């Protein structure tokens, strides 16, 4: 509660995802810790988000990191749409 | 192009114990803060003084009691405490 911030960005700098539990979890859990830092006043960009998400994909999701040099112009998204769609075209 | 999400990972993932300069530490600790701030991620006084604690190790550990007050505590108060307890430790 008093550590929500701190909590957050630990979550968002330690993000880790492979594709064994729903895409669905993983883009509320991401986009609500962005939502709540957003609240707090700590804003984080398009880039920055898409990086830290890029840095948790594991296995098949690997793939998706080729990317990253792009966050810049890349929506989180759009991300997250690659990301569903690898989940999908698993299950 | 990833200076925010090392700045951030750095600051999740400080370690100090005395067995660095105190000033080091502090200079670190500073221009992280500083540069997220330019970056449009601003970290208040009672966040940045949550990674800290939770950063101390050693000796260092025991300063980790007034993290609840970091909401009134000031980062320049808590580095003026490690650096009272560096001083201590020196010849």
């Amino acid at each position: 509660s008093d550590t929500q911030e701190v909590n957050d960005i630990t979550t968002l700098a330690t993000l880790h995802y492979n594709g064994s539990t729903p895409a669905d979890a993983f883009e509320a859990e991401v986009t609500n810790i962005l939502d709540r830092l957003n609240n707090n006043g700590i804003p984080i960009n398009n880039k920055v988000a898409c990086q830290f998400i890029m840095r948790g994909l594991s296995g098949e999701y690997k793939s998706l990191r080729y990317a990253r040099h792009r966050c810049i112009h890349m929506t989180v998204a759009d991300l997250f749409s690659d990301i569903h769609s690898m989940y999908e075209e698993q299950q």
